[PDB]
């Protein structure tokens, strides 16, 4: 009985968050936690409109969230078709911002009428940047030099790669700050975003390094040199996750008819807003109009870590006069740090798997590991370009 | 399936009609009785275009209030995405207790934040202050020459020129109160940063309306001025920028607490000394080595994002809203207690408008006691929400830093 | 270093200091080619340098005439980089043939950004709010301005980091670069603030929030010292004949190097080709603090197609933080005063203080634009 | 004859700079240029105090400066001894800032009394970052991938390495912006700062690349991706020229007696000024008190390119409690991008060679090429640390 389970908890016997570790069902656990919580609110009827029934909590519990009191529905709209690399995509966008999906759809239209967009993945590798300390700067310098010898690296790479199937440690980037040493480990991770995997590899690699340098202190597995979820020039300059570039040419006629402006006006707005304005504002990596809007909408729809829009949104949007008469619009978007995955985390949930299926990238790519994640990154970059096209045209037209 | 001329009806018939008269899918809301069937039909149309027609099987869409969404929050709707909502608390802040809703799919985040809240509560709670409040829009205009743009800048800096602009700006809404103007010249280009409070609304739309009218007025004084774009990226909205870090955008907030040494050992499993050492070398030195502007924290974006999604905020705004510098130092008689503070200069937030107009997110705002407009004191609900965000970020910083220091 | 505190002649003290030093060198004959004789050490001693062992001669070249704001300037440039003066001179030529350049000073105010601490963040917030009120500012201004006839406090920009409070004081300073003057005003203003908030601890008169001699977005965004903009239009014919290239090629190089390249490199304020070269050469020649080229060099160079045929080159250079002065420091020495006289800006402008320093800042911006023009043409031609 | 040269030049409109080729002696050509110039000044007697006589213009002409009208004397002071890596240095500083030499000397004293400082060169390599363009982003991506293959690199390295003896192409860091491709070439350069040498190598390497990709357009030999003389995160994160770290421990007694403060006060000032203050100001690389002051003074004295203090001054100064009682001051300075040389440019002049000799690093190192330049970089970092120590103490003291 609910009432007596509530009475049993209000006897200080069970901590509110320890409900599923007792109640014979998930949804009922959620229901009781809600009742307990309501008594603590200045307005006990607050949760009335927060849904919770008929949701598959099995996949959520012990994997995606804790102290669950329900779920938050985010409207999902569709933008497309997105003509990219000779394929057509119907892009799911979870958002509460009016006109965003419509504007992106218009961008997609202009691209399709232009013969489509092309994209390339330039680099792939998630990172973790721990910070270690030596007794002296002279010692940290010795460690840095050691890590730079082919033998020292092979040893570290062996330890790193030995923690998982996908741990393939690439180049190692190090930076010294006195006796501190920041080490940026970079590795592919199949179709997973890879933070957990890279962390495991990093911990074992640091153990191995410790055998060679017993005086080394592991201060933190993350010394903010990754850099994860904080703006940083290092991600912009070296990339993090997937580095992608996309491009398209919009015929003058399409710019006039679909976008309601001219190539010349677009170019002038892009230079003075996305380049000069961002420069005047002191931006590192924010040379675009609204890439974060598109990245965020797709991330939420596809079960990505939305907090990662911080670095994933880095983007430089470039526009140029093209064609016989210099009236056609050449556009490109370069995104050096798209942190994305199609396996793990929120991608394990069914509704988000549905959005990934819609794009044909759900789960692991059996025949070619990482291909689904790479495809998703290309789709993001292409949709960002469609969004940039549309909003820039609107700003150009006034 | 009836012939098209004969063709409220049958699904297959609407589809056959749609295909034939080539009606775009998004116009379905204005062609079908219920909203739900509108999406149902769009889903069916879409499924035929997918390499795997059964893709949408697990994407929910039934029994959702689309009335509030249509023509306001989203277009081409094919359903909704459920994000798990967890609760962290109580958060003892400014002598009140908050139960904080967090929408996320990252395991252990809610649990970790809850631990942080616990440590704070056992320490006597946290205190916070709103330092500044004002959303911005930074349009770019052009004059024929740099000499002319300089003239405009100087004019905008005279008390009379400003009053004129402020009058035009303020005439657009009750809450539109032009605070100040920061201008910057790049040759003949002139970037003008308009800043104004906006009641309890995040305020982008309102500030934009005010900016357009103010630019019209400015145009009367300088007919040769060309309005290149209502946003010249000088706001700066949704892109990382030093200007938001240095001047603030939306709400600037600071939060602080002192964690007793005993609580650091027992709840956080570490020492004040270890925490301090990790904070300095990760949040300060590490962020400096990585070339960060505004990212002097461990994971403020995780907390900001989770609360934003739960409360109907614009999640894309976590880009600048997440700016934060986390500081830690020895406190107390024995210098063994942990003093901690989080300073967030640019929290873009609102409790009225946008996604906050939807019922499920209004529920999360009600849970915090900040839903909608504050009748008695306009903007107070939005300011309270910003303080809550900064306080929860501090709880999250406390917990994650402890785990990093510890093992 | 106490030699001129004892001995009679300055030149002798230097000879002796050299002798003493000589004993400690692994090559005592090294000082052989370091000059020291016949130099006026009187002005240097106790003002510009200590432990003096001589002087370092830097070649001074001349670029000009620089046609700026309907005047012509012969610009002195101290440098050891070959072709720099020649390249800048070519830039000046192109500008002169284009009808000259125009410039405007947009802002003027040196800064000092001390860091203070309160017991709690709640207290530092209280101090910030007090500082933003008209009465609070008036008293701090009253205190700041009482230290000098030239010190006039313009505004205050404050920033909180928990219980720390960074306060950026900004004030004009006549024709002086103004660091010393602003520091004096800041110390007195902080004393006054302390009377209102006794629990406040003055951690450092400079908390790096000024920001002096370190790259910082704050100087780029708010300006520091003099903010200046310069512009000119170069006729298509002049671009072809003097610069050996086309307007179209120049524009393409400027966008992809100065804008896109600097963006890819993660630059804050470095959207130019080589402004530091010009700033440094003029600073050394004119007795400025050369270490200040760090922020003084901030610059965004922009190029556009201009004219009826859209074949003429429009160019502009915007420099938000030129830290400069024509009185004090190295400007007190005769050789550098000679370079300032050459420009007609030596010493204080008695009638309107600040005018000589403002004129010098315009000259720097104009010369930087001449240098940008020439080097970009050379990069575009290839 | 003097006055007759004037009439001739004015009569044929012979450019002043051409005087060198005209006259015989260098000084007479300078004397005449001054006379010509004086007639054009609002105050003809302006040059009265600008020296020009008895200076060796032979080395300057056609190498260091043009349109010469004299020389500017900068006072040279000495700070030392600087106890670094078990050696003692007498450091020449050219400056007009009062108390700078005195303050730096005090810093040196505290270090000496602490048993000296230790330093290490972490990396060495000057750079040039040209920008090239391909017709499409898909093509620039192809070029990037090609440059990353071991065969493509070897080919480029061969072409680069063939322009000089010291040209040893280390690595390549590439970055795409749509159809633009920025390529950062990095190479050691013996004891020379290396800009000219690296530029030569870059031009030839770009020619070779053009043979493989005929559609590639070389937009500019420097696309600002080097980055030379402009502030940039890339130099901070990847280094440029010499990356150096220096450290020392100052006994508590020495901190009290020589520096007039406490270790605790120093530490508090360093954290809140050099770390937090610089962070609040939005600095990239400026986590120090006044490294630029020391870099500039030494650069001018030693014939370095003073405009390079822009990036050479990047520095992070760190302080912490050390010793048994935790009362001694540990200090370190890390400078990732010291652009320096002991051969070429202004180092070819005698007075500056004198300052380099004073340090024992003048010219090339026959047996260990680059050693003199590396030694000079360590000296700069060590002196910057002495300057940081002293000024921080005075700020801490009040
Ligand atoms: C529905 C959206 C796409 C959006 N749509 C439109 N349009 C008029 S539209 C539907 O035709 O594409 N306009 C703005 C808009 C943007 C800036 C502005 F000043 C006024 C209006 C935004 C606003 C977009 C906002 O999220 C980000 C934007 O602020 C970033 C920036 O440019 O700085
Ligand atoms: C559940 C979360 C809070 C999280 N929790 C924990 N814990 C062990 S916990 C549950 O005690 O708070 N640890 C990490 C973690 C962080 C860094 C690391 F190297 C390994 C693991 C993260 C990871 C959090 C991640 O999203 C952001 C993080 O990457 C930011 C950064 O510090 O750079
Ligand atoms: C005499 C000088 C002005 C100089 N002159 C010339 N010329 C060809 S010139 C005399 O005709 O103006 N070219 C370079 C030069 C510049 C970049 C290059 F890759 C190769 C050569 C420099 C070199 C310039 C150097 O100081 C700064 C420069 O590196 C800044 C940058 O553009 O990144
Ligand atoms: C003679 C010098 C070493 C110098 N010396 C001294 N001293 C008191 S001293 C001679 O004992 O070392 N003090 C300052 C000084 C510094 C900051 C201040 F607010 C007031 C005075 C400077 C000023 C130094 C200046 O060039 C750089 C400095 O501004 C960088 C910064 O700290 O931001
Ligand atoms: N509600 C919407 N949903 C999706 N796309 C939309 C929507 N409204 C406009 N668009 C986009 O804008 C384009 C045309 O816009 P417009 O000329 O305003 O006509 P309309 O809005 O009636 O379709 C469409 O082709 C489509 O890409
Ligand atoms: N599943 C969870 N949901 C919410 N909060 C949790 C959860 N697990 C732990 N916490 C938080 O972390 C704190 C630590 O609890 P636990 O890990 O059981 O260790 P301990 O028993 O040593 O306190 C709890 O007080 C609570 O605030
Ligand atoms: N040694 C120099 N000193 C000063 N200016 C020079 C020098 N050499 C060239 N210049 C400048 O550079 C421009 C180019 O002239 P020059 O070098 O003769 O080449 P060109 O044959 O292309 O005209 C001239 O306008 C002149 O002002």
């Amino acid at each position: 009985s609910d009432a007596e389970i509530i009475q049993l908890v209000n006897a200080k016997h069970i901590p509110a968050y320890k409900l599923e570790t007792l109640i014979e069902t998930h949804e009922r656990g959620v229901s009781i936690r809600r009742q307990l919580l309501s008594k603590k609110l200045s307005e006990p009827s607050s949760l009335q409109y927060l849904p919770y029934r008929d949701y598959n909590y099995s996949l959520v519990m012990g994997a995606c969230c804790e102290n669950v009191i329900g779920y938050m529905p985010i409207p999902v709209g569709v933008a497309g078709p997105l003509c990219l690399d000779e394929k057509e995509f119907q892009v799911p966008m979870a958002t509460t911002e009016g006109c965003l999906v419509a504007s992106t759809n218009r961008g997609c239209r202009a691209i399709g009428l232009g013969g489509g967009a092309s994209s390339r993945v330039l680099a792939d590798g998630m990172t973790r940047g721990p910070v270690v300390r030596l007794p002296r700067a002279c010692d940290s310098a010795e460690v840095k030099a050691w890590l730079e010898t082919s033998e020292g690296f092979a040893v570290i790479k062996e330890a790193f790669d030995s923690t998982s199937r996908f741990a393939r440690l690439q180049k190692l980037h190090t930076s010294i700050a006195g006796r501190n040493l920041y080490i940026r480990f970079q590795s592919r991770s199949g179709d997973a975003m890879g933070m957990n995997m890279i962390s495991k590899g990093t911990e074992k690699a640091l153990s191995k390094l410790h055998e060679y340098f017993p005086e080394m202190q592991i201060l933190a597995v993350s010394g903010n040199y990754c850099t994860d979820k904080k703006p940083a020039a290092i991600n912009w300059i070296e990339g993090r996750g997937k580095s992608v570039v996309c491009e398209a040419v919009i015929p003058a006629k399409v710019v006039r008819e679909v976008l309601k402006t001219t190539t010349e006006a677009m170019i002038e707005v892009n230079i003075n807003k996305n380049l000069v304005g961002s420069a005047m504002a002191g931006s590192i990596g924010g040379y675009n109009a609204h890439a974060a809007n598109i990245v965020t909408a797709i991330y939420i729809a596809c079960g990505q870590d939305a907090a990662q829009n911080v670095g994933s949104s880095n983007c430089i949007t470039l526009m140029e006069a093209s064609g016989p008469t210099n009236e056609d619009l050449y556009i490109s978007c370069t995104m050096p740090s798209i942190e994305i995955g199609t396996v793990g985390g929120g991608t394990n949930l069914l509704p988000q798997q549905a959005c990934l299926q819609m794009l044909g990238v759900q789960g692991a790519c059996k025949d070619n590991p990482g291909e689904n994640a790479r495809q998703l990154a290309r789709i993001v970059c292409g949709t960002v370009m469609a969004g940039e096209l549309s909003l820039m045209a609107a700003l150009a037209a006034g």
